[PDB]
């Protein structure tokens, strides 16, 4: 298996479909997103890669986007799937019971509270419950079959907000909130816990990284990433954490730092072929040759 990065921006939307290689290190270049798009979610779906939402800035235009794109690693082909209902760029997505949970985003200056399922089988949308909050930039984890949206940014104020979803009662819940306000956050599941890493606060950059325990309901502040991002792209892969890229305020960084839980240290592993931010990223099965 291996770490697929999707679209992207770098002083422009990218439309690069990469794949890392942990073991022998490479990047393969794969075929190229239909359209270009930043601040889209990358997820997994039986064996399928899925690029959700996100926004085309083009020299020629700025259009958020509401597509669901698939690609297939034994194909090596993007295929689109019926869009979402409204355009989200900077969202979140998680996945539950092989459907894919749309979260938050902008269209605009809309700021959305909405939230859309998406089931695979029926290639439909559907619109769930909204969250208690407008979340932009939102990080979105799964555990034990509940959806949790965490930080983002309202339009207004960012924030250090939770809230989980349970689908079979269509209602969100607020949780214990982060202890570091977060904007466009890394945010997945790890082993037992819901780790949120990075993002901005509104003046800075972060590294801190912190996880969530659901037996004692608390985040915990853990070993802080070496550089600073927001944007950043994230993703589990065999037990450890991988973050990609990102934006430092100066920079659209091409670093990529590794996690590992058994040592509570980051170290940084790769770069990528060309630094960005706000890029979708998941793990599948390696693409036929």
């Amino acid at each position: 298996r291996l770490i697929y990065t999707a679209g992207g921006y770098f002083r422009q939307s990218l439309s690069y479909l990469e794949a890392y290689n942990p073991s022998d290190g490479t990047w393969l270049r794969l075929a190229d997103l239909q359209v270009p798009r930043s601040g889209l979610a990358g997820c997994v779906v039986g064996g399928l890669l899925y690029a959700v939402g996100g926004r085309n800035n083009s020299p020629d235009g700025n259009t958020d986007s509401s597509a669901l794109d698939c690609y297939n690693p034994m194909t090596n082909q993007w295929s689109p799937c019926a869009p979402m209902s409204v355009p989200r760029n900077r969202i979140g997505v998680g996945v539950i019971d092989g459907h894919i949970y749309a979260v938050g985003g902008s269209h605009g200056c809309i700021h959305h509270n909405s939230v859309e399922r998406y089931e695979p089988e029926r290639d439909e949308w559907h619109l769930v419950a909204p969250m208690l909050t407008r979340r932009i930039g939102v990080g979105v984890a799964v555990l034990n079959r509940l959806l949790y949206a965490v930080g983002g940014f309202d339009g207004t104020n960012r924030l250090n907000s939770a809230e989980c979803y349970y689908p079979e009662r269509n209602e969100w819940r607020m949780i214990t909130a982060m202890n570091t306000i977060r904007s466009g956050a890394g945010v997945c599941v790890l082993h037992n816990c819901i780790y949120a890493a990075g993002g901005y606060d509104g003046q800075d950059q972060l590294n801190s990284v912190e996880r969530y325990d659901v037996a004692t309901a608390t985040w915990t502040f853990v070993a802080p990433m070496k550089h600073r991002r927001s944007a950043l792209g994230i993703t589990v892969h065999q037990g450890r954490i991988y973050v990609l890229g990102g934006y430092d305020g100066h920079t659209f960084l091409d670093s990529v730092e590794c996690y590992d839980p058994d040592t509570d240290t980051w170290s940084e592993v790769t770069r990528m072929t060309s630094g960005r931010s706000g890029v979708g990223v998941a793990v599948t099965m390696e693409p036929s040759r």
